[PDB]
């Protein structure tokens, strides 16, 4: 289904912003 | 259902967004 | 339509994700 | 190095996301 | 065909975020 | 390998622009 793809790719792309900010904080603190 | 996967990017793309701001904040400082 | 809109929005989202990793990576530049 | 390789691989599937999301625009329309 | 094709991609990218998370994951440990 | 990753990165956010531009113009 495309309606589950594009939950799946929000979801996806949740994780790697939070993933991201962790590092930025990381690096910064 | 449909409507469960448009609540559900709804969700993830508010956090996504928060996410962002707080990259942003850590990549000035 | 909802199936439109909801795959634009994620578009644009995934774009503002690239610019930050982008920005993230700078660190390690020489 | 670790965090350099992440964010290639994640920039990549990223390109690929967007790529598939343009076929499935397109294929709706 | 084209939207197939489109899932298959989407399928193969998430499995490459999942595992770039993993490597940030171990990083930041 | 940085400055690899650095250009691979560049360049996936050029690939990425594009195809916004192919969903922005199929929505129409």
């Amino acid at each position: 289904e495309i309606a589950q793809a594009l939950k799946e790719i929000a979801k996806a792309l949740k994780e790697i912003a939070y993933a991201l900010k962790e590092i930025a904080q990381a690096l910064k603190g």
